[PDB]
């Protein structure tokens, strides 16, 4: 009992730890849509060298970007077509990056259609996508509605590469072959300690395993519980204690053999 209580609390622990950091990110695109909610300026340069500098200051970030409607920065779309960073529409979606090594700025692609930008747009929330690759480059995105006049006008958002979590939670050891992972609301690795090829393209609800299909719905209404497993094969039980990341419901979830744990 105390030994599950203190397993409770430690996926508890680490859940809050890996939560800090994405509520800072979340913060970064939510004040970028605030102040350009408030930017009459209009001045489309010097827009780019703020999401320049934020990306810049910001080494946990690999892009930050703005995307406007039709005419929404400045009314001047017509004055910007096919300008550098920007594409064929003159919207100002530029995308400041550092994806192939080098800080450039280029339009943002699928704004009409993707979630980053349709989620916020229809919800009005700000909201974190599901991880994802992107030229090679495992990333969530973040992304904060910008409203002027009370209106919808655009989006402002970070891109933050997940290499980190892997990194962290696979070096977790808990009891003897104790270990941890992390996995999106969906239920996705974003880690794994072995399986490497599981990163971003598994997900719990992928296991053939009554319990961990049972744990996948529940980390995906950002519940915290725990599942026992036995192994036909081994005859032994581990548990699956899985405990919410309060930005976006991701999940930590600490794998132990219940043997060593009691």
């Amino acid at each position: 009992k105390l030994a599950y209580e203190k397993s409770i609390e430690m996926a508890g622990n680490y859940a809050n730890q890996f939560d800090a950091q994405m509520e800072a990110n979340q913060a970064i695109a939510r004040t970028l849509a605030c102040t350009m909610a408030e930017y009459g300026s209009q001045d489309r340069e010097e827009a780019m060298s703020i999401i320049k500098r934020i990306l810049n200051e910001n080494p946990q970030l690999i892009g930050v970007y703005l995307g406007y409607e039709p005419d929404a920065f400045d009314g001047r779309d017509k004055n910007y077509i096919n300008a550098p960073g920007h594409d064929s529409t003159g919207r100002f979606v530029p995308y400041c990056n550092k994806i192939n090594g080098p800080v450039i700025i280029e339009p943002l692609v699928h704004y009409d259609s993707s979630d980053y930008y349709q989620l916020p747009k229809t919800t009005g929330k700000d909201t974190l996508t599901e991880p994802y690759f992107y030229e090679g480059i495992f990333m969530v995105s973040y992304d904060s509605p910008i409203f002027k006049n009370g209106e919808f006008a655009g989006i402002a958002g970070v891109d933050v590469p997940l290499e980190y979590v892997d990194d962290v939670a696979s070096s977790i050891r808990t009891f003897d072959t104790g270990y941890a992972f992390m996995v999106s609301n969906t239920g996705i690795f974003l880690s794994h300690p072995t399986q490497k090829n599981w990163i971003g393209e598994k997900s719990l609800s992928d296991f053939d395993v009554e319990e961990i299909k049972n744990a996948a719905s529940d980390i995906r209404e950002g519940i915290g519980g725990h599942v026992e497993i036995k192994d036909p094969i081994t005859g032994k039980t581990v548990i699956m204690f899985y405990e919410p990341v309060k930005t976006g419901d991701f999940s930590f979830v600490l794998v132990v053999p219940k043997e060593e744990m009691l």
